């Protein structure tokens, strides 16, 4: 639960999420537009719809995020968030 | 400046930080305290004393967080320090 | 749901908690120890231990915190968003 | 004593109230801050925060002064705990509930 281990987890989840997106340009395009539009309103919707229509991608990304969600239980210290300011 | 690349770059930096912290136990402890205390003013003073007494780790960790600041500078994307906190919330899921 | 109104709500809730704690010395010291622990470790745990022994204080504090959770629903920000602002302030300080 | 949780709650409470008075009296700071609450602490709102503070160093200096009762408390007692720590503890109660 040490900072070294939070960082390592977030590092292997982020990387795997990365590889997956790289291999899935459509999804990679829709997440890309979200980051360009600062997670504003229009890009969130496009993303929601992309998940309804691609239940495999949604469950695959969910599986890749699991260790991160495990962690902030197994330790449960703050947001699964700002910890990743690094 | 694709999402895959920002996630990959978050992925390697965080990895590299974690390995750094694993081999630097006192610093591991000093960041662990900051995380388990929500970056309170106590944990900061002690991180500050730590960086001041250990300038090599301050620069080692700074060098490590570079590829992320470079990505933000290269891309005009959240990604980096101040911006990132807002970004991380909102990757709210 | 303006910032000024959340700030005022947070303002008056926090003050009512204070007056409350002021007249509940024992709850006052449990909370006090949690802050000094910097709100770490079994700060959740010692809170439960105190609330199991003291259901009326548990319930008194919930009622006093209503306006805040009420506003939190009425508007947004599941309280992690006030956190988020606080996190930014803290990293600017740092 | 004056370093108890009752006292920090009270201090937090006058800071927040007087921050509400300040925003109420500075609608462009209110606007930027409301947008941040409304947009859910988005990346964009934060850039607007920064630019707001940059075009208005008076605002950052005022904001600094409004929290000063906390820092004083912190030093008379030194927990220098923040609004955040206060929010932390609230979240800690909810989670216990």
């Amino acid at each position: 639960c040490a900072a070294s281990e939070v960082a390592r987890t977030v590092g292997s989840v982020a990387k795997s999420m990365g590889d997956y997106l790289d291999s899935h340009p459509e999804t990679n395009q829709v997440m890309t537009a979200v980051l360009q539009q600062q997670v504003g309103p229009g890009s969130v919707a496009s993303l929601k719809a992309h998940f309804e229509a691609n239940p495999k991608v949604a469950s695959d990304l969910h599986a890749l995020s699991q260790p991160l969600t495990d962690l902030s239980t197994r330790c449960s210290l703050p947001i699964s968030g700002l910890q990743a300011i690094g």
